[PDB]
């Protein structure tokens, strides 16, 4: 695989999570309203997304990794756990599916870490299994229950105290009518089993869990017989189990259903379950290949490494099997009599072939020269090598390559060669990550803005521009300074500074006599504009004009009054507080509501305002709504706004 | 053919599709009338304009093609669908008509698929089954029939179900004086037995169908015959029923109708009729040339190839013949003794001759190094190309070419030689797809502006332009950024910028002083209510004070006078009938609109009733609702019982 | 695009906001001043009104009030109006807020006596940065 | 930057031109119409004086009329004006 495509799985998978950041964004904005189909319809797309996501053919493990991360640096996955495990949530157990189908895409090794840190593990097992009402539940469930043992031994031994493998036993049990069930089943004891100690591994088994596996492994589920295969060869691995495996007969159905396979072609059906496989759980499954180990386990092993290797051959990450030394093993598997076993290992080591020379680091301001000459060289402009080593360039000097440093100091006589080689810089420019350098995440701002912004990020940063400055640039600085000579991208980036710029809510006083059509006429619209309105007639049907009335004043955050034609009149002189529209703003003034003051259409205040009550006068000195009929969408425009503050 | 013709086809194509796209929008907003003569009309341009496409000498198949696709994605296809199946069609049997030959034009393998994915197939089976009253009606009846037998095994052995066949049967036997229903038969028969399993073709053979086709084969009408031909040899290549053909005596036709005929000499008068002939059928007809046939079907088989590969020499789409290996068959034929068939299986070798070196993808941005080296050779530059290739153009490369790139990096001194390579690239840039890359189809939009103006979409779309921003373009952005120093083609993009600017339920009368705000209740509580409510406020427009708010009345289904104060005391005396709330009430009772007057709680009847003008005098009689605040949902609910009776 | 007939002696303020709030939006709206050079009565506006589309008439108090018999259209407000009547423009009287359609319309001149029968957007200062919305409505049809 | 203080009747269409002509002239300019919210009329008012450094006043027909023997600063062109 060339460093050209090393570029662009970088440069996509830095473009794909700008873009599935964002789509991320607005499925929360949707779960962030904690309404129950908005809640399901945001995870469904975050499912969607993940799975899209996995699908993406090169850097899916990185991008649903980065997008994991994301949910947990957004808390999105603090409140998907929140939103999953709230006793609040069987107002809808298909929003708690939802959030638990996101987790499920979602719980990475430092996910299911962040649940163990915050101790939300117990929590989530118990809902777990809560989740068991119908198949889907049942596979859901688990799938979180077998998602939580793959951390690391205490947890699973912790988890093994809430009795869970009875429950995971009675699940399948109950409906091996889905073979999803029985592969989220055999998932879950491999799971515990790999990460387990001896005493927690005794406790399974004393479950007659060998024998359930051997049941598991007789279901004509391949990707069942797979997980099934793995729990019985990890309890073969273990000295004093090998009889009570060999008691389940499960090892005799082990070599006969890797036979009848190939790694390669169970990888093709198996892949929707290979998303998620992980170095540790790689680490566990290495001592399965060990001559101390039987046949069937070390075939198994063998099998199994050959598959994760043809994967990890199409995520460019072979260097897995060396890191943790797994190809010494493969080696001896080899070398082995156990023909089986020793195919599968000669074909792992046929797949890991040879390393890559570098793995480049998306820091490219970090590249030494060796790396630039590395990537010179790959692109295909070896010729040049030995003057960029020469000039003795580096991460930083590349970014600030112009035609002229090609034309004189890499004496690179042709334009055209010097057009495709800026166009790979270009490339490069847009994929690489400045975060390293980048304090505020300008980069990331630019890639949301428009991805191939990306490009200008370096120079600006260097400039020392930062994303609180940006709307201060004048074109000349953007064009000359920051070098961003294109119009186009100068217009694209000025548009966003062109758009830097912009229980009871209300209770209705008015007079009966003559403000009611209008009163009548505001509260419906209100309710119309989401507002939690009352007025007179809603408040005072059937009973006595209680204290319930200045109750419901006392609830409200904003008070109407429409002060009518003729409404204030009856105010005056009013000392005694005798009038109702007298009582209902003296509460309004006491309880400090957010007073609304109407001027109606043939309203006006009265000429003798000293005889209005020094409690309530201030109402004619106040900020009020303009009533018009046929400008009733203005007049509306200055309620909402008084409301809105 | 040469790549200048490659060069010319995709232009010509990508020209006359932009060309007929528009000309088939013009068709469908005929269509879209939903008028009968204009759907007729419509129709009528649509199946003009699909022949007009097939007689269109080289890139025929494409643009069928490609305007096929059009249907489906603009929804015109489902459209057509719907307007042919469904029974509202009726009130003209000649939309139908013109439908059905519009589909009988677009029956691509794709949109059979579509029809098929929709379920529409046994709808449009039993409509064309009901297309019986003429001739006419027969032939497009046949014609679809046979279209639709032109899907997989299943679909046709399904529609066998409907005994169709005795319909086909009777229709020939009805009308045999029509050459084109004996055509549209024979190839019905042809098609369902080249697309139809043993089982099925014993259930068409059981229907007499040998001893019909050798009916069909005695007619003097060659295409007749072809198809009839065809369809025996297709029986004949099957074990069971060489005897049933036998005994049908049409094996004994076959020879000598091929004996009196050339391949091309047939092709020239069937041609009609061969457009729209496919791969997937000729991959069914390749077994009639095997050596296991008989000598007649070999003979049918290799005459028909050899019309075949004239076509598709035509169509420079040769290469079919050795996608599906019938090169191999021909060659077999041709060693094989059956002389007759040998004869034109060496005869279509003969215009088999040779491969082309590339065929090039439209998505020239996409072009290697290689297919830049192989265009600049075909174009006549063939001296350079080893320049080319040690510059390492490619097909981004070739889109920034300026004459100084020419000048220097490919040393090509001759100013007239690159205004020629110039005239080459710039049809070359407008030919070329840019979907690849343009997410806002602004490459057709420029091609919609004026085709020419393609040139130019790969620079502006590298420079970031998109179809949203060409808005805000200045002349400056577009001759620099853009490079259009034409100012004529900046005027004609200039022009669009230039110019891109610039019934009812319940109508309510009411005095604007004193039933304003009420009359607006009563609108929004309608409008909450779903009924299309106006009033004085809003449908007049910016004349004098005239007949549109009386033609709001005549389109209304009910009048509500929102009789409040002084509204019926203002129409006292009005014998002129100059009170606007006179001409409303008075429009109302002259167009029988059921008319609800709303009495507002402090509404009476005027004392002077007599003084209200005659025309209008009943209103103080009619059926109405006190309006009460306190009870304004009820009051509501009265108002919507007068007007739902 | 637009002429503004007003009357000189209360319009002019409003007529002016009217063309210069057409002027933050950009609108070629004609007014009675500035439109007369050395001449007899120039009447440049009639010819004006006669390349404008749309004819708006500003209502004010006192507006309509000389226009009363003035059958001469001696009265520029009249040969304005009667101009834009007999050319058939988009006619928008906008009604002050203090405005109200008059008693005495029918001895408005026969040409023009329609004005006060005639659909127009009525004024509010209080909320001038919308009640323009209504005049471009009426423009735009 | 610019305060309109007017007499609302009467500065009127002209107050509201001087905002549109000196928006025109690039000054934020705003008016009393404009700057009233969700409070007493003084305490929303006045504020924009205070931020401005330039204060028109539209004196016209009854401009300073309200302003006389207005010694308890009742009058709100008197407020703004002090």
């Amino acid at each position: 695989m060339s460093n050209t495509e090393q570029v662009a799985m970088m440069h996509t998978l830095k473009t794909k999570l700008s873009k599935y950041q964002a789509m991320m964004d607005k499925a929360f904005e949707e779960i962030a309203k904690v309404e129950d189909a908005n809640i399901i319809e945001g995870c469904t797309i975050v499912r969607k997304l993940m799975r899209k996501v996995w699908n993406t053919p090169k850097v899916s493990a990185d991008l649903a990794n980065a997008l994991c991360d994301y949910l947990r640096d957004r808390d999105y996955f603090d409140k998907l756990i929140k939103m999953f495990i709230s006793p609040n949530t069987a107002a809808c157990d298909q929003v708690r599916m939802e959030c638990g189908k996101v987790l499920e895409e979602c719980t990475s090794s430092a996910n299911l870490e962040y649940i163990v840190n915050k101790s939300y593990t117990k929590k989530i097992m118990i809902v777990a299994m809560k989740l068991n009402k119908t198949p889907d539940q049942q596979r859901l469930s688990l799938s979180l229950i077998g998602n939580l043992f793959k951390h690391s031994n205490a947890v699973s031994l912790s988890l093994i105290e809430t009795d869970v493998i009875d429950h995971i036993i009675l699940t399948f049990k109950r409906a091996p009518e889905c073979p999803d069930i029985l592969r989220h089943a055999a998932l879950a004891l491999a799971n515990i089993l790999l990460y387990t100690c001896f005493e927690g591994k005794k406790k399974i088994i004393q479950k007659k869990i060998p024998e359930w596996l051997f049941f598991l492994a007789s279901q004509a589920d391949d990707v069942t017989r797979y997980y099934a295969c793995i729990a019985v060869c990890t309890i073969v691995s273990v000295k004093e189990f090998e009889p009570l495996v060999r008691k389940s007969d499960t090892m005799k159905l082990v070599e006969p259903f890797l036979q009848v396979h190939d790694p390669a072609t169970f990888a093709r059906d198996y892949h929707k379950y290979a998303q998620g496989n992980t170095k540790e759980w790689l680490e566990r499954l290495l001592p399965m290949l060990q001559p101390s180990r039987r046949r069937e386990a070390r075939s198994v092993a063998a099998f199994h490494f050959t598959l994760e290797a043809t994967i990890k051959k199409e995520q460019n990450k072979l260097d897995v099997f060396q890191e943790i030394g797994a190809i010494q093993a493969l080696k001896e598997v080899a070398s082995s009599p156990d023909e089986v076993a020793a195919k599968f290992a000669s074909e792992a080591l046929t797949v890991i072939g040879e390393e890559v020379p570098y793995k480049l680091a998306q820091q490219v301001p970090g590249w030494t020269c060796a790396d630039v000459q590395y990537w010179v060289k790959k692109i295909g402009f070896e010729e040049y090598v030995e003057k960029f080593a020469k000039q003795m360039v580096d991460g930083d000097l590349l970014l600030q390559l112009t035609e002229n440093d090609l034309k004189h100091d890499v004496g690179m006589i042709s334009g055209l060669h010097r057009k495709r080689f800026l166009r790979e810089l270009q490339t490069l420019k847009v994929a690489a990550d400045y975060s390293s350098v980048d304090e505020s995440n300008l980069d990331n701002f630019l890639m949301g803005l428009s991805p191939e912004l990306s490009v200008y990020t370096y120079q600006m940063l260097t400039n020392g521009v930062n994303r609180s400055l940006l709307s201060s640039l004048t074109d000349e600085m953007m064009q000359n300074a920051c070098g961003i000579t294109n119009p186009i991208h100068r217009l694209k980036l000025t548009q966003a500074f062109e758009t830097a710029k912009h229980q009871i809510d209300v209770f209705i006083s008015y007079r009966r006599s003559t403000g009611n059509q209008l009163a009548s006429l505001i509260k419906v619209l209100l309710q119309l504009r989401g507002y939690r309105v009352f007025i007179d007639v809603d408040k005072l049907y059937a009973g006595k004009f209680d204290s319930s009335l200045l109750k419901n004043i006392q609830a409200a955050k904003h008070f109407i009054l429409v002060l009518t034609p003729n409404s204030l009149d009856r105010l005056l002189n009013d000392d005694n507080c005798e009038d109702w529209v007298h009582k209902e703003l003296k509460c309004a003034f006491e309880h400090q509501k957010n007073i609304i003051p109407i001027f109606d259409t043939a309203f006006e205040f009265p000429t003798k305002e000293d005889q209005i009550p020094n409690d309530i006068r201030m109402i004619t000195k106040y900020n009020g709504v303009k009533w018009v009929h046929d400008y009733q969408d203005a007049c509306m425009a200055k309620v909402v706004r008084f409301i809105t503050g």
